[PDB]
């Protein structure tokens, strides 16, 4: 489960960076080998990147009732329509 086959380093298209699995993620890294005939097999030209060479971005909502950053997931749909949103938390500390 990782005696030595974990010193693998996948080469980055993106930095031309190679790193092992520390600076490649579980699923990108995976993508080194397929199975076949239900054996494991090394595929043979695997195009990943980086952790920090993929995007990252995701929508948010500025609360002014506590002036804290926060993102839709726990942000009703109806807080985001209005015109000041307002934490899930924070609704229920203001008793709105
Ligand atoms: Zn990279
Ligand atoms: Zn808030």
């Amino acid at each position: 489960m990782g005696k030595n086959d974990n010193d693998a380093l996948i080469m980055c298209m993106r930095c031309r960076k190679v790193k092992g699995i520390d600076s490649y993620s579980k699923t990108q890294w995976s993508k080194t080998f397929t199975f076949v005939r239900g054996r494991t097999v090394s595929v043979s030209d695997p195009k990943v990147i980086c952790r920090t060479c993929q995007p990252k971005q995701h929508d948010s909502i500025w609360c002014t009732a506590c002036q804290q950053t926060k993102g839709i997931n726990e942000f009703s749909k109806a807080q985001r329509h209005v015109l000041d949103p307002r934490c899930q938390i924070c609704v229920h500390s203001q008793r709105n």
